[PDB]
C-alpha cells in the first residue's frame, strides 16, 4: 500500500479526482488543488466503457454511478443523409462477459461528483480555489507553489491541469492542433424531442455527424452535434459559432436537422488535441489525463484513459512503494510511463482516423458504408484493442 | 432471319465489325464504311468477360479467338503502395459455370480481325478508305453520304463513329468530359520484365492504378498505367504526357515504379466519356458502340458493350423484320435502344464510381482496403448486373 506516501494532485477534473480517488483507497496522503471556486463538471452525457466501467467497479463506486446512469443496448451507425442503419455494436450479454463491464451513458457532473465524494471519504485532502503555478523536483521530492505565495513538499507530483496544461510546458513546448471541427452539445427532456431511442445512435455524414443517447432512467436525451467548421479554414479566431449549424447539417436527413434545433447555442467546443509524446515524466512529476494525452473525442475515452492513468499509477505504486520506499519513486513514474503511452497514444491517432471514417463524402462515403454493413458482428477484432485494455501485470 | 433488309455501318472499330457479322450471319445486306485506309486495332491487350465472350461463341467465333488468346485464373487487386494482396475474383470452374463463358484476354488487333473476317466470311461488304460524312432519313429508308460524293439508301443506318463521333451531333449537342486521368499501354516480352503473373493483377493506389496480364501462351505482358495527370487541372490543352509518369507513381511500391518503365511514351489516352443519354435514335439511324455510350475503361467493358449491343439489334430485327418487313424498322430501332441505354447507362455511371474506389487516399483508401479484403467471395452481389446480363428475350 502507500501510508507514508505524499501525492499532489494538480487538477481536479474527472482525472484528478479519479487519481485522488485510487491513492487514497491505498493509504497515500493526498492533496488535490482544483483552480475553480467549486468542484464540477458540464451537466451533459459522457460515454464509458467497460476499459472505465471495470476500474470503477473496482474503487467501489460502480453501482453507484450506475444508479443514476443509463445502460444502452447497442451502439447504432446510422447514415446522417438516409438515416439507413449501417452496424450495430452489441452491448449486450456477451459484450459485457467479454470486456468485464457494462458500457453506460452519464452526465458528466455525476459521475464527477460522485468520485469527488469518494476521494474525499477515502481521505484524499481536496482544495477548491487554488491555482498550481510551479512544479519543481529537488533532491527525491516535488516542490509545489500554489497561487496563494505558499510551497508544498511532496513525494510526487501528478500535472493534471487539462488540454491547455502549463506543466506540460516543462516536457514539450508544443501546442493544441485543431482539427477544424466543432462539438455542440444538448440535453432536452426526452418526451420534447419530436422512432424511440434506448441506444447510443451516432449519424455519420459528410464534414459532420450527430450522436443521441437517453441518460438517468431515459428521462432527457443527450444530443450532440459535430461539424466540420468553415470559419476555421476561412482564420476566424472564435470559429464554430452557431451561425455555421444550419449550413453543416443542411445535406442530411430530416432526423439530424430537426436535433440542431435542441442544442445549447450559447457555448460550443472547437476540438483540438495534441500530437502524441512519449515522455510524461520530469523529475518527480508526471503528466497524466489529458494534460498527457488529450484526443479528439471520437473514440469516447479521453475521461477513461485519466481513469485508467489512475488505476495505473495507484496499482504500480503500492506494488514497488511497499518495497522500495521513497526511492523507488521515479522508476515508478517510468513504468507508468512506459505501460500508458503507447496505449493512449494509439487512442490518440486512431481516434484520428476513426473521425475521419465518419466524415466520408462521395465514393468513399459508399465503400464505408459497405464496409460497415458487411462485418462480422461476432469478430471483436476492430474493440479489443481499446475495451479489453488492462494495465494489470 | 435477314435477307431482304439492307443496312449500312458508319465506322469499322470493334463495335461496327461486331454489328456487321451479327447481321450478315442472321442473312441482311450490311455495307459497312471505315474512313481509315486499313481495317486495324493497336496491338495491345483488351479484356473480355464472360458478357463478351458468350455472344462471340453464339457467332462461332469464341473458340478461334481464345486459340490466340490467354485465360487468366484470377483479378487479383493488390495495394498499389504495398504490393499487399487486397482480393481476388476467381475466374475459375465456378464463375464459368455461372457466366456462361470465360474472362479472357486477348490483343485488340487480334480480336478485331477475327471480327472483320468473319462478317466478310459472313456476307458482309466491307468498305476502307470511305469516311460517311451525313445520314438522314426520308421516308422509310436512311440516305447515307459519304466522302467521294455518293449517296446510299438502306433501311437503317448505324452510327459508330465511336467518342468522338459526329453523327452523335443529330441527337445530342453535348462534348466529351474529361476524367483528369491519362492512360498509358506497353507490352514486353514476358522474360524481359524484372513473381510469375498467371493473372489480371490490378496495383490501385492514390491517384493512379497499374495493370499486368499474360497475352497468348504467356509470351507478351500488357501493362497499362493510368494516374491523375496535375497538367489536366493546371490547363494544358495536350495533357497527361509522359514527364508526368514518374512524379505520380513516385509514392507507389518498387513493382509498380519498375513498372512504369516498360510503357510506350510516345503515344497516350486521355480518358474522356460522356454524361449517359437515353434516346439514340434519330429516324431509321441509331448510334451504338461508343458513339452512343463512351465509358471510362474502369470495367473494361467498353468494346463488350459494342459486341452486346451487335447481338441484340441483330437478334431483335432477326425476330420483327421477319414478320414485320422494312415497316418494322423504327419500331424494332426502338427496342434495341429501350433494352441496352439503362445497361450501357448504369456500365457509365458505376464505371465512374468503381474507378474512383481504384484511386482514394488516406482514410478511405484503409476503408476500400478492409473493404475488398473481409468481402463473401462466395457472393456475387458485386458482379451479376454486369457479367449476368443477357439481352435475349
Ligand atoms: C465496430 C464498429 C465498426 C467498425 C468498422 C470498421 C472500422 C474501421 C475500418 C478501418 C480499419 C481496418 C483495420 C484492419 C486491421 C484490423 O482489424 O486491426 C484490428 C485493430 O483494429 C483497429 O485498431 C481499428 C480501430 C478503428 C476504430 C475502432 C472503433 C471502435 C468502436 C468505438 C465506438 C465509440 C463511441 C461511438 C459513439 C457513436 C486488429 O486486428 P487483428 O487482431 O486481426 O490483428
Ligand atoms: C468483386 C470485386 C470487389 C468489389 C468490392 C466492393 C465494390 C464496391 C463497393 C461499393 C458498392 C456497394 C454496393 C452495395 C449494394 C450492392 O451490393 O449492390 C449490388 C450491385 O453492386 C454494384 O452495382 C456494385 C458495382 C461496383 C463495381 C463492381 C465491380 C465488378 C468487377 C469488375 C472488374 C473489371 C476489370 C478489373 C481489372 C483489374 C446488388 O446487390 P443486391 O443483389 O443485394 O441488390
Ligand atoms: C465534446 C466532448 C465529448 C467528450 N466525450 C467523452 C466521452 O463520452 N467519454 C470520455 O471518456 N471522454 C470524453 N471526452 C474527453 C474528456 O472530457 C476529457 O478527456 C477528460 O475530461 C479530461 O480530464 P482531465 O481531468 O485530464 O482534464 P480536465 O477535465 O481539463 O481537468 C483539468 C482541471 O484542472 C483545473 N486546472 C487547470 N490548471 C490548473 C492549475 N494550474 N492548478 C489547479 N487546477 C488547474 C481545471 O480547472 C480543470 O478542472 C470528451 C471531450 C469533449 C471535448
Ligand atoms: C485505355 C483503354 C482501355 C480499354 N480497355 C478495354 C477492355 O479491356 N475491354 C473492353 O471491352 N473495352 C475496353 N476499352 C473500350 C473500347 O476500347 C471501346 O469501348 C470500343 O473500342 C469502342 O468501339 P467502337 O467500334 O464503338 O468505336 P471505335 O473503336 O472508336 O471505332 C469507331 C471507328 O469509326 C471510324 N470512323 C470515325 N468516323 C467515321 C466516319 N464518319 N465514317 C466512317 N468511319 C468512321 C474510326 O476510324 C474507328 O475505326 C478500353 C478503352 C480504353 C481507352
Ligand atoms: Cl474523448
Ligand atoms: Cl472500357
Amino acid at each position: 500500500n502507500l501510508q507514508d506516501a505524499r501525492i499532489i494532485i494538480a487538477g481536479g477534473g474527472i482525472g484528478g479526482a479519479a487519481n485522488a480517488l485510487a491513492l487514497a483507497q491505498k493509504g497515500a496522503n493526498v492533496t488535490l488543488f482544483e483552480r475553480a471556486s467549486e468542484f464540477g463538471e458540464v451537466g451533459a452525457g459522457l460515454q464509458v466503457g467497460p476499459h472505465g466501467a471495470r476500474i470503477l467497479d473496482s474503487w467501489g463506486v460502480l453501482d453507484d454511478v450506475l444508479s443514476r446512469a443509463f445502460l444502452p443496448k447497442n451502439i447504432v451507425f446510422r447514415d446522417a443523409i438516409t438515416a439507413e442503419v449501417l452496424t450495430k455494436i452489441d452491448l449486450g450479454s456477451e459484450f459485457r462477459g467479454r470486456y468485464g463491464g457494462p458500457y453506460f451513458v452519464t452526465h458528466r457532473s455525476d459521475l464527477h461528483a460522485t468520485l469527488v465524494d469518494a476521494a474525499r471519504a477515502a481521505g484524499a485532502e481536496l482544495h477548491t480555489g487554488v491555482t498550481v503555478t510551479d512544479v519543481i523536483t529537488e533532491g527525491d521530492k516535488a516542490i509545489v507553489s500554489t497561487d496563494d505565495g505558499r510551497t508544498h513538499e511532496a513525494d510526487i507530483a501528478l500535472g493534471m491541469d487539462g488540454l491547455k496544461s502549463r506543466l506540460r510546458e516543462k516536457i514539450s513546448g508544443d501546442e493544441p492542433v485543431s482539427s477544424g471541427y466543432a462539438a455542440y452539445r444538448g440535453t432536452t427532456p426526452y418526451r420534447d424531442v419530436e422512432e424511440d431511442i434506448e441506444d447510443v445512435v451516432g449519424y455519420i455524414g459528410p464534414r459532420c455527424h450527430f450522436i443521441q443517447y437517453p441518460l438517468r432512467g431515459g428521462e432527457m436525451l443527450n444530443q450532440v452535434a459535430v461539424f466540420e467548421s468553415p470559419g476555421f479554414k476561412n482564420g476566424i479566431e472564435n470559429w464554430g459559432g452557431p451561425e455555421e449549424l444550419e449550413q453543416a447539417y443542411a445535406h442530411c436527413h430530416e432526423n439530424v436537422r430537426r436535433g440542431i434545433d435542441y442544442l445549447w447555442k450559447d457555448r460550443w467546443w472547437p476540438m483540438y488535441d495534441r500530437e502524441p509524446i512519449e515522455n510524461w515524466v520530469d523529475g518527480r512529476m508526471i503528466l497524466l489525463g489529458d494534460a498527457a494525452h488529450p484526443p479528439l473525442q471520437y473514440l469516447a475515452s479521453g475521461a477513461v484513459m485519466a481513469i485508467e492513468d489512475a488505476k495505473c499509477l495507484a496499482d504500480y505504486a503500492a506494488e514497488d512503494f511497499s518495497t522500495g520506499g521513497n526511492s523507488a519513486w521515479p522508476q515508478i513514474l517510468k513504468e507508468v510511463n512506459t505501460e500508458r503511452a503507447p496505449r493512449c497514444n494509439r487512442i490518440l491517432t486512431t481516434g484520428r482516423m476513426w473521425g475521419e471514417l465518419w466524415h466520408l463524402d462521395g465514393t468513399a462515403r459508399i465503400a464505408r458504408n459497405e464496409l460497415f454493413r458487411t462485418r462480422d458482428t461476432s469478430s471483436y477484432k476492430y474493440t479489443d484493442w481499446l475495451w479489453g485494455y488492462s494495465s494489470d501485470r
